[PDB]
RNA sequence: CCCGCAGAAGAAGCACCGGCUAACUCCGUGCCAGCAGCCGCGGUAAUACGGAGGGUGCAAGCGUUAAUCGGAAUUACUGGGC
RNA sequence: GGCCGCAAGGUUAAAACUCAAAUGAAUUGACGGGGGCCCGCACAAGCGGUGGAGCAUGUGGUUUAAUUCGAUGCAACGCGAAGAACCUUACCUGGUCUUGACAUCCACGGAAGUUUUCAGAGAUGAGAAUGUGCCUUCGGGAACCGUGAGACAGGUGCUGCAU
RNA sequence: AGGGCUACACACGUGCUACAAUGGCGCAUACAAAGAGAAGCGACCUCGCGAGAGCAAGCGGACCUCAUAAAGUGCGUCGUAGUCCGGAUUGGAGUCUGCAACUCGACUCCAUGAAGUCGGAAUCGCUAGUAAUCGUGGAUCAGAAUGCCACGGUGAAUACGU
RNA sequence: CUUACCACUUUGUGAUUCAUGACUGGGGUGAAGUCGUAACAAGGUAACCGUAGGGGAACCUGCGGUUGGAUCA
RNA sequence: GCCCGGAUAGCUCAGUCGGUAGAGCAGGGGAUUGAAAAUCCCCGUGUCCUUGGUUCGAUUCCGAGUCCGGGCACCA
RNA sequence: AAAUUCUAAU
RNA sequence: AGCCAGGAUGUUGGCUUAGAAGCAGCCAUCAUUUAAAGAAAGCGUAAUAGCUCACUGGUCGAGUCGGCCUGCGCGGAAGAU
RNA sequence: GCUCAACGGAUAAAAGGUACUCCGGGGAUAACAGGCUGAUACCGCCCAAGAGUUCAUAUCGACGGCGGUGUUUGGCACCUCGAUGUCGGCUCAUCACAUCCUGGGGCUGAAGUAGGUCCCAAGGGUAUGGCUGUUCGCCAUUUAAAGUGGUACGCGAGCUGG
């Protein structure tokens, strides 16, 4: 069903130093009910907030069940308390955001098979004398599925040529697979998160 | 226009009640929902939001919006200043 | 945009948008790494300590079924507590009661009390003798008991930012 | 009814005892103030190494009890060593209050004998019968103070100055 | 029939006005962020004006000017 | 493809001369402050890139391998 | 003679 | 080898899922009437239903069905005056 | 008394450029083309885990295996250095079939229109432009279709010279 491991990430919102605070208070509270559930919880990144808690956390908790019962703590969390920062005594409201994602794997392949490749031999262009004419050194490949072509006649040689421009072709698939990865991350956990202003709220 | 007929028989709504501005209490919600012409109300004991009872102002009308003059001596001839 | 200048630029001179203010003089305080005059074991001169060690005690944190609650800059921390084995105790686990542990009102059968026996951790439940009197117009009423309903009791529950 | 507030990798505050010779240990002997006492204070005598126990007068108290003050002084030993300093921790046997001392009391005897050899950055109290040091009593309370409130003994150094 | 005037229409080259444009310069607004502390007291180097150079930024320095500057027992 | 150089704490980096590894920043505890910085005191390091070998003993010495940095790849 | 800062509801 | 006939009984099974009934996939794979019949080799239904095959009686009437050691041939076999 | 280590040691004593070049030779030796080969390139076939809702073979084919051609990049250095002119375009062609269209069929997860795949077949036919010196390639608009290759990767005693 759905019960795998889950990143959690609590920030500050409105507030400052206070937000700060109350994101180290709420990260204890989810640190103490992990850890009275015989799961496991473990800090990848930490920002310390100068006078209190964190700026930011991003911790990942593993077990049996994780994400089907914390999936609803993901938006905005407001609290209303006097701050220790704090010389009067004045009441202040305050907002943290948390978001809870769950954890998928990253199963990356060799996308170079050959049987999905176009590949053009041809005579390069410039200054080699009577060799350059009478030879076929230049090489090109085109990917089927994707569309990108990677042309390539730096060296005399035609299959220097084709290894360098199938190592780049590959690059280039590889760093056009992440990057949709990760604009489609960011434009979930935006979603989530929302915008921590004491007036997008899930919880008082 | 005049006379007769039957029966009170056919005929009342709109805005507002914190100050400016005439007119106050209860319940519901809890910087949310909402109100506002200017100051400004609402954070779990709200005469300012929503409903009820009461009151105030106009009335076959009552309110809102647009436009002009006045207040504005705030282009000062009457009648201002450095 | 125009004029002037080698250039740096000068000169004439708007609009959109945004706020409910911006400003001058003086007034009462507070503050100044501004100026004078003073005081306090506040500095200076001395004496003895604390921070190091072992132990007592309180607090934070952590743990736990609970580790009850409050105070938590100077002005909280040998503080409320002028004294937690049971009690205190307000916390936790389990076993129990519902006008009721603590008062008044109404009705019904009752002197109050003394010795015991069985079951249970105890709360409690069941059983048997024992005294059945005290002012009482011999109508009765009354210190005090159990039951039956409800007006009510009960709260160390929250708000010291309503007092 | 039983348990917890007494937990324990750690951090802080307030204190008690020490790290020794201006001292430790043994023998002998001087000088106080204040306070409490009836389900209470408890003398004498006897038993026990000791905490204590048995019998038992007096006292609602300038009369009786708590209740020998200690530091001090004289003599002797220790001779600078983790020691005849220090008294933590642990094993065994007991006394008392309390129906009931395992979690969780106080005291006693025997055995044991840890850190500690004067304390980093820092920081506290005190101007005279004060600081320092030595003993005594009371409230709470069946039992349970190094805490709190009081009482006396010995008894200093320093203040050019703001 | 022919000539003159002239409407529609056509050609070339300018002016002005409206909308729009990849990039780019400043301006305003913000109940929370990063870097410092320039000004308000002598604001801890007195402040400001004109000008020139420099620098992540408030700003610093050179020349002239003003008091709309504190202390002066 | 050939040649040279490098790999050491969380990050930038010195060091062996075969037996015993450091510096700055950072990190932990405590001081000063009403509080956060600056400042003061105390405290901790790492299988010296992977693998095989010689040695009593390898971070060091000798073979391979991975990654990073630099140079060259010309006449037709 | 040294010496930076104090967000946001009374 | 052809040709007639059978090819049955409580598995609408818990197992698994909306239904999986011989035939989606997971374990087992016994028993009964029999001359024979798999608690199923194949087709087919959303699941049923439906149609064949293993095995067995009848006709027929004499040979028939697979391996081994070897000789020679076939396919696999498309290029530029 | 020499790391005369270029170790039978040329002098005690010594680096580079030539696209401004020049002489004597070599196909004893490279670049173009031909030749042998076929690592590479391209095209077929064998077995069948599997995908195809169920079903290996309608259409694909993991792990492996066996071949063909002589279009690419190579290996060798057999011909040519007393000379075989080298890319692209133009004009003109000619052959192979591993067939782009038209022609005839089998199977389809082929209802029809349209397709997929594999056989037979070489008679005829098989674009104009933008960009670039371009071969290659991208784009615009047509066509029944805009085939793949050999010919010194055809064709300069036929043209041009980017
Ligand atoms: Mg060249
Ligand atoms: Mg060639
Ligand atoms: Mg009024
Ligand atoms: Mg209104
Ligand atoms: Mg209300
Ligand atoms: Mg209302
Ligand atoms: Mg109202
Ligand atoms: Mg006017
Ligand atoms: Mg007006
Ligand atoms: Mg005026
Ligand atoms: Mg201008
Ligand atoms: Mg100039
Ligand atoms: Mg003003
Ligand atoms: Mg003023
Ligand atoms: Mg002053
Ligand atoms: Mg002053
Ligand atoms: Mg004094
Ligand atoms: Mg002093
Ligand atoms: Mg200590
Ligand atoms: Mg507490
Ligand atoms: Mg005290
Ligand atoms: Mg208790
Ligand atoms: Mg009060
Ligand atoms: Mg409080
Ligand atoms: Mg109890
Ligand atoms: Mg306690
Ligand atoms: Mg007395
Ligand atoms: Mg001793
Ligand atoms: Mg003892
Ligand atoms: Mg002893
Ligand atoms: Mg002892
Ligand atoms: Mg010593
Ligand atoms: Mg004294
Ligand atoms: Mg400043
Ligand atoms: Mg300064
Ligand atoms: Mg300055
Ligand atoms: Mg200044
Ligand atoms: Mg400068
Ligand atoms: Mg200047
Ligand atoms: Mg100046
Ligand atoms: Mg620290
Ligand atoms: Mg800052
Ligand atoms: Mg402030
Ligand atoms: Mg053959
Ligand atoms: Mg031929
Ligand atoms: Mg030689
Ligand atoms: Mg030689
Ligand atoms: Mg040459
Ligand atoms: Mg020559
Ligand atoms: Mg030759
Ligand atoms: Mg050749
Ligand atoms: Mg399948
Ligand atoms: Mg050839
Ligand atoms: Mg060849
Ligand atoms: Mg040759
Ligand atoms: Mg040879
Ligand atoms: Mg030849
Ligand atoms: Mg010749
Ligand atoms: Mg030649
Ligand atoms: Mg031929
Ligand atoms: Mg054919
Ligand atoms: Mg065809
Ligand atoms: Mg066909
Ligand atoms: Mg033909
Ligand atoms: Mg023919
Ligand atoms: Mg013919
Ligand atoms: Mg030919
Ligand atoms: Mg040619
Ligand atoms: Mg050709
Ligand atoms: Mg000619
Ligand atoms: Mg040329």
């Amino acid at each position: 069903d759905d019960e795998r491991n889950a990143f959690l990430e609590v920030r500050a919102g409105t507030g400052g130093d206070e937000a700060a605070l109350f994101a180290g208070d709420l990260f204890r509270m989810y640190s103490r009910y992990a850890e009275a559930r015989r799961w496991r919880v473990e800090i990848m990144s930490a920002s310390e907030g100068e006078h209190g808690g964190y700026k930011e956390i991003i911790a990942k908790i593993s077990g049996d069940g994780v994400y089907g019962r914390l999936k609803f703590e993901s938006g905005g969390h407001r609290v209303q308390r006097v701050p220790a920062t704090e010389s009067q005594g004045r009441i202040h409201t305050s907002a943290c955001t948390v978001a809870v994602m769950p954890e998928l794997p990253d199963a990356e392949l060799p996308d170079i098979n050959p049987a999905d490749l176009r590949i053009d031999t041809f005579r390069s262009s410039g200054a080699g004398g009577q060799h350059v004419n009478t030879t076929d050194s230049a090489i090109r490949i085109t990917h089927l599925p994707t569309g990108i072509v990677v042309e390539c006649q730096d060296e005399r040689s035609q299959h220097k040529n084709k290894a360098k421009a199938l190592s780049v072709l590959g690059a280039r698939i590889h760093a056009a697979e992440m990057a949709k990865r990760q604009q489609a991350e960011a434009s979930t956990r935006r979603n989530l998160l929302g915008s921590g202003d004491r007036s997008d709220r899930n919880r008082t």
